[PDB]
């Protein structure tokens, strides 16, 4: 589906107001969704626009159950990394200019507070006139800056890192045993199961491996009030899943974890009005490699 909300307008004080729309758009085949808030600033003491763009909704990790009758080998993908990207094009007075979260991060609740100060100073600060929230669960990923951020283009990867299995571990997505491979997801070293049983239980694997991951990310975008008036947004939502498999030597079992062997992205394009504080879509985009059941 896809929607855009009115324009809502509302004073934060006498030279500061705030226009905000939230524009929608979801594609039900891969379970991802976008919820994007746009709040438009306009000062009368600045001569930029700000928007502080917030991007939340949820994105299926793509995990598929393996199957137990599965013999003495199985497998099954599961949510390795997640993308969000925030591109801005066409108008070349348009620039990202803060963004949360910053830097990296491996707390398991991510939680920062992007404010907006009289003149147009943004801060944020740790925990939860305008401002805005980010908050966000990822127990065993962290999240880093796109290490090819600029001033038109930011985006964050949330990326498995720390998986722990029955007390072992931490593994991550290359872990190496010279006898068992890639044990992460392994039930058992000798294990009478079929393979399609002898993986780690769901519940015990992270929320963001076999769940859903429900991102809340801020780009702060400034645009000058005497340049052009229009630019384009694109807002992508991606993940990646890794295969994991068993299999059984005949003296023992080992695992494997195949890196990147999906995605699955979610892309959406608006064109921004910066002088009516308005978005509208231009387009939306869904896709994913090599689906498997």
């Amino acid at each position: 589906a896809q929607h855009i909300t009115p324009v809502s307008e509302k004073k934060v004080d006498d030279k500061i107001t705030l226009y905000k729309t939230t524009a929608t758009s979801d594609s039900d085949k891969l379970k991802i969704s976008q919820i994007l808030t746009f709040n438009f600033i306009k000062d009368k003491s600045y001569d930029k626009d700000t928007l502080i763009l917030k991007a939340a909704g949820n994105i299926y990790s793509g995990y598929t159950k393996p199957n137990p009758k599965d013999t003495i080998s199985s497998q099954f993908y599961w949510g390795s990394k997640y993308n969000i990207s925030i591109n801005s094009d066409s108008n070349d007075s348009v620039n990202v200019v803060d963004y949360a979260p910053k830097n990296q991060n491996e707390e398991f609740q991510v939680q920062q507070t992007v404010g907006y100060s009289y003149g147009g100073d943004i801060n944020i600060s740790n925990g939860l006139s305008f401002s805005e929230t980010i908050n966000y669960k990822q127990e065993s990923y962290r999240t880093s800056l796109d290490k090819r951020t600029n001033f038109k283009k930011i985006g964050w990867d949330v990326e498995a890192h720390k998986i722990m299995n029955n007390g072992w571990g931490p593994y991550g997505r290359d872990s190496y045993h010279s006898t068992y491979g890639n044990e992460m997801f392994l039930g058992s070293r000798q294990s009478n199961l079929n393979a399609g049983q002898n993986f780690l239980e769901y519940h015990k694997m992270p929320v963001l491996s076999r769940g859903n991951f429900n991102p809340e990310f801020i780009g702060v975008l400034s645009r000058k009030q005497n340049a052009a008036k229009k630019s384009k947004i694109t807002v992508t939502y991606q993940r990646e899943m890794d295969r994991y498999t068993n299999f059984w030597n005949q003296l023992h079992w080992i695992g494997n974890n195949y890196k990147d062997e999906n995605r699955a992205t979610h892309t959406s394009i608006y064109e921004v009005d910066w002088e009516n504080h308005t978005v509208k879509l231009i387009d939306t985009q869904s896709k994913e490699k090599n689906p498997m059941s």
